[PDB]
C-alpha cells in the first residue's frame, strides 16, 4: 500500500494522491474521486501490465471497486502538474512497505487522445524508467531518479509498483503538463 507523492523531493503527485492531499505549492485537489479518496494508498490490481494486468479503460483504477472514478478521462478532468524533459525525481510514500520486485514508469505516446479512456494504445509500452527492488522491503519513502522523455502539452505517466511476494501491483497514473 502506497502512492506517488511530493512531500520531499518528488516532482509530481499521483492523480489519486491529489484526491486526499493538496498539490505541493498550488493547493489544487482532484474532486469526485469516490471512496478511494479516503485511501489513495489502495490502487492495487492484477500483475502483468501490459501483456495482461488491468484491462483497457481500467488502467487508472487498476480495476479497483473503490476507485472506478479514476477511469474518467477528458482534457479537463484532472489536475495537471508541471514537468520537464530530462532528470526528474519521483517519490512514493508507503503505508505498508511490502517486499518489492521493481518499479516501472510508462509514458504516453506523444499524440495520445486525452478524451478517450486510457489504454495500451495510449502508452509507450517500453518503460522510460525501471528501478530494481531486489526483492526486499523499501523504506517508508523512496525517491527514484528518472530521465523523462520530451513531450508537448498534457501527458500521463503510469507508475507501477510490483510487489515481490504477491501477484498484485499498485498502479498510479500522474497527470503532467510539459507546457505551462
Ligand atoms: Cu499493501
Ligand atoms: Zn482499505
Ligand atoms: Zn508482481
Ligand atoms: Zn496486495
Ligand atoms: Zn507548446
Ligand atoms: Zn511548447
Amino acid at each position: 500500500h502506497g502512492y506517488v507523492s511530493a512531500v520531499e523531493n518528488g516532482v509530481a503527485e499521483g492523480r489519486v494522491t491529489l484526491c486526499k492531499f493538496a498539490a505541493n505549492g498550488t493547493g489544487e485537489k482532484n474532486t469526485h474521486c469516490g471512496a478511494i479518496q479516503y485511501e489513495p494508498q489502495s490502487v492495487e490490481g492484477p500483475d502483468g501490465f501490459p501483456v495482461t494486468g488491468p484491462r483497457d479503460g481500467k488502467i487508472a483504477s487498476a480495476e479497483s471497486a473503490l476507485a472506478a472514478a479514476l477511469d474518467e478521462q477528458t482534457a479537463d478532468r484532472w489536475v495537471k502538474r508541471p514537468i520537464q524533459a530530462g532528470p526528474q525525481t519521483f517519490e512514493w510514500t508507503f503505508t505498508a512497505n511490502h517486499v518489492t520486485k521493481d518499479w516501472k514508469y510508462y509514458i504516453t505516446k506523444p499524440n495520445w487522445n486525452p478524451n478517450q479512456p486510457l489504454s495500451r494504445d495510449a502508452f509507450d509500452l517500453n518503460p522510460f524508467c525501471v528501478v530494481e527492488g531486489n526483492m526486499v522491503q523499501p523504506p517508508k519513502r523512496v525517491s527514484h531518479e528518472c530521465i523523462v522523455p520530451e513531450r508537448e502539452g498534457y501527458q500521463v505517466i503510469l507508475a507501477v509498483w510490483d510487489v515481490g511476494d504477491t501477484a498484485a501491483s499498485f498502479y498510479n497514473v500522474i497527470d503532467v503538463k510539459f507546457d505551462g
